[PDB]
């Protein structure tokens, strides 16, 4: 793909440079030879027009190449985006499996409220949060790939990406804390440990909500 | 390149759709089963949070896919752009050759102002204008490819492209008229035919200037 | 066709320009000669009226040429449209043949439900979808030709065309995926492969429906 | 040009009609044969999707042909427009010659105010008005050609054209009256005849101004 397109852009720069050098040489040959006898009006006026036309063409070639380099840089990220998508697809499928599992657990817990079903409920919630964390990590990575691929410079998007990175650090640390709390609850289940675990979950969900808010802000800036 | 990236985007849409269907099924199973006994607070609150998280993830996947499709469409034009560049490079090289030829003719005409050298001058000028016309046709084509590749909707760029197309029609018709006038001058050279030819050249150059102005306006709109 | 009409428009521009230059020259000759003796009222008032009349005529010629250039640009696409129509006609005829084949297969399959008839049914469905994809590609191309020929600038039509291009990319990728799934079913037919294939068909039809919706929106915008 | 494009549109209508007939035949064969055994779900659902796809394609072909017929009708007027332009160009050139003649007369009359120069002045003014009348007749004709070529239905443009036709009748009658007055002045020149002639000129110019106002209104409606 871009391996050849870029080689052609380089060939274009070489040819427009050679054109510029030759057009400049005629510019000067014209001034020096025609000033000798201004009565040769057609020759000097035609050659000056030729020089202006070439100068414009060279400037246009420079601008066109400058734009195509942006298309080329977007093209060169095809494999990075493809891999980010493969990860996002696997994450989505895992999230779906966790949701179906949780639904089945909910039905079993309500129909037959065995303590084991409550344990399975909390386990499913922890798996779901781990999946959300992986999903948001993958999305943040794909957002960075999109921002880079589109060559965005908007200060608002850069700041939003910084906020996203910080919120993903907070989300990962909170996730690790939630997993440790769940394991401690499992080892020594109790009413106090269970209420502390439920509080840890509420705080974790609040963090996820903030992370999703930031992701939404980044997407809004990219789309709009 | 885009052949696989797009297949992955379609796979993502399939998976986010399956996730949405499953998240919806749990949304309803939760509401209907939990209203039976609101005292199971942890189960209903955790599952509602789960549903909100999935709904957000599905919406984000939709938006991300929508953006990546714009990158994919830009990527899919790689071969069209490569061919447009090959044409532009060949045109640039031909323009350079015409310029070098004209410079050599100018030097020969000034050093030895034979009538044959004036004839060669007018021939070189006509070849140069034919080259500009081919060059601007190629640039207009690459500009359309750029506008399509970047998915631009700005009304100003669309109008500028329309003006460009019209000016390229005017330029081609004027070029054909100039070639016919040159052939008539060559067949029956005279002072009156020569002055009419020089006027034809001035009008042609004015048309080229307008065509380049429009191209510059289009590039300004694309870059800025 | 347009080759001569445009040459005439250029001749008109040349003549209205010469008229403008001469009308301006009399404008000034009038001011300078008549201010010498304002008592020559009839001469100055008549010549001023003459100048205003010419200025109006020059402006009208400019506007008329500007409109006719839009008619000329629409005319110049005659061969591109003719070729797009030839493709659309061939596509329509092929779609008809596929439909008649499918009808005959349906009758044979219901009258004698041999497994081979089911295989032929799925083959006919795949051919039909391939035909729809070619038909919609051709229509999208003719829509672009119509939009360009009519010099439309409506932001809504430009956006609809962008959506169309993206949906045609999705449609082509889905079609390739459907063909591959059908080939895999043919090589290893089974109940699970057959149900997966039928699901692939349902998803493909949903994509076709969306592509047709976008095409309909574009046609609505062109007609209305 | 349009001779072939229109034949292709007719071929398209023939082929889309045949498609419609076959799609309808399968629609009915499907309903009647499948109701015999609704358990053949894949066959009935696939064929119903096939029928919907064909119905949509047929409606789209009808709409596309309806638009292309408007392009074809615009194309078919190429020779009428070309001839209107040839007339407008000849009119412009004649107007330029009259203007240059009037300028030379003005210079001669001011430099050497011979009675013969005043006679030539009034003659040149009458010729100029005759030229304006021919120019506006030609413009009104080209406006009618443009309105027909663009298939405009706007009530405002139709009314403006009616007003134009009426004003051109007034302009022609006034022109004939001015010519008769000029001939009477020439045969029996006098101060009273000269002042009556000058009044006739003022009234004629007022009529020309109104005719140009209407033409401008028509152009405004066509462009906007």
């Amino acid at each position: 793909g871009s391996e050849v397109e870029i080689l052609k852009a380089l060939l274009e720069l070489k040819k427009s440079t050679a054109e510029l050098k030759r057009a400049t040489a005629s510019l000067r040959a014209i001034t020096e030879e025609l000033k000798k006898n201004p009565s040769e009006d057609a020759l000097v006026e035609h050659n000056r027009a030729i020089v202006e036309h070439n100068a414009i063409i060279v400037e246009n070639n420079r601008i066109i190449a400058a734009v195509l380099m942006l298309i080329v840089v977007a093209v060169g990220m095809t494999q990075e985006i493809k891999k980010a998508l493969e990860e996002l697809v696997a994450s989505t499928a895992e999230l779906k499996r966790a949701t179906a599992s949780l639904r089945a657990i909910t039905e079993e817990l309500k129909k037959n409220p065995s303590e084991d079903a409550l344990v399975e409920h909390n386990r499913a919630i922890v798996e779901h949060n781990a999946i959300i964390v992986e999903n948001n990590r993958i999305i943040a990575a794909v957002l960075e790939l999109i921002v880079r691929a589109l060559n965005l410079t908007d200060a608002e998007v850069i700041k939003a990406l910084i906020e996203l990175r910080l919120s993903t650090l907070e989300l990962v640390a909170a996730t690790a804390s939630l997993r440790e709390i769940t394991e401690e609850l499992k080892k020594n289940p109790s009413e106090d440990a269970l209420v502390e675990h439920n509080r840890a979950i509420v705080e974790h969900n609040a963090i996820i909500v903030e992370n999703n808010r930031i992701i939404a802000a980044v997407l809004e800036l990219i789309v709009g």
